[PDB]
């Protein structure tokens, strides 16, 4: 439980962009290291117990600020920014199959560590693309895996903007197993495949209702390779007990990379978004038309 002095940190821009949160890029002066600093109301003993987690695909704890009124958690800083910003920028057009396979595996291995390999079982419950960051060598690291433990509850305000990634049982505040994270991982994979914002522009509670009540799921383009479509469908099962573990997802991804025909099929699909983005936009339009109907009641 390394202690860092508030004065040993030269601050920089908040990392959140839209809905900034309380995370800043900073320089740890005495260690000559670039860091992230999450400002906190107070440090609790949960920060101490999670401070020993270490895995290449989770953000690395460095220390805590323990100087009232300045509290915070310090971690490494991933040079290449958030997964969400990458996907929703022109840079992601460079992605091919190999890139996706490696990044799908990165997140799966981080979640496997959190679920099965840490001294304490961590269920994220808020896995999403904005909670994954890209280090300088391209290794993805999961962030914010302790937040669902720090706060014991939710409100509509804190859920706004996150409904597309939430498993139905999480939306419902029903019993929760670790495979709620499998559902969210499916959305992140879909984001990488389609390079779109899931359910873009839709009322969060319409998304919740569509996913929870109607078994609605994100549109998978018809030309998406069957191996990806099938894995998405497995991740998105309404019944959490039918979703695969992350150990199973890892073995599935590994087998897909022995498939000699998949790279051409996937690369052709990935680079053909001008042709199939209309399938995703058609469903958005239909759900927007559905929203107009459900406004008149
Ligand atoms: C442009 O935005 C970025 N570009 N590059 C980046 N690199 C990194 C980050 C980043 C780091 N964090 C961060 C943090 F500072 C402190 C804690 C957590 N997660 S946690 O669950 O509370 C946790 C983690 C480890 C030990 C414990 Br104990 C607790 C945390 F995620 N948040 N964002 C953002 C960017």
């Amino acid at each position: 439980f390394v202690q860092i002095k508030f004065d040993d940190l030269q601050f920089f821009e908040n990392c959140g962009g839209g809905s900034f949160g309380s995370v800043y890029r900073a320089k740890w002066i005495s260690q000559d290291k670039e860091v992230a600093v999450k400002k906190l109301l107070k440090i609790e003993k949960e920060a101490e117990i999670l401070s020993v987690l270490s895995h290449r695909n989770i953000i690395q704890f460095y220390g805590v600020i323990l100087e009232p009124p300045n509290y915070g958690i310090v971690t490494e800083y991933a040079s290449l920014g958030s997964l969400y910003d990458y996907i929703n920028s022109n840079r992601s057009e460079e992605m091919d199959m190999d890139h996706i396979m490696t990044w799908a595996t990165d997140v799966a291995k981080g979640m496997h560590y959190l679920h099965m390999e840490a001294p304490v079982k961590v269920i994220h419950r808020d896995l999403k693309s904005r909670n994954v960051v890209i280090a300088a060598d391209g290794v993805l690291k999961i962030c914010d895996f302790g937040a669902s433990r720090f706060h014991n509850h939710t409100t509509h305000m804190s859920l706004v903007g996150t409904f597309p990634w939430m498993a139905p049982e999480v939306i419902q505040s029903l019993p929760v197993s670790e495979t709620c994270d499998t559902y969210s991982y499916g959305v992140v994979l879909w984001e990488m495949l389609t390079r779109e914002v899931p359910f873009k522009g839709l009322e969060g509670l319409q998304v919740a209702w569509l996913v929870v009540e109607k078994n609605e799921r994100l549109t998978i383009p018809s030309s998406c390779p069957r191996s990806f479509a099938e894995l998405l469908h497995q991740c998105w099962e309404a019944d959490a007990k039918k979703r695969p573990s992350f150990k199973q997802i890892i073995s599935i991804l590994e087998s897909m990379s022995n498939d000699t025909s998949l790279p051409d099929k996937c690369n052709s699909f990935l680079h053909n978004k001008a042709e199939w983005r209309c399938e995703i936009e058609a469903t958005l339009e239909r759900l927007k038309k559905l929203e107009r109907d459900l406004s008149f009641k």
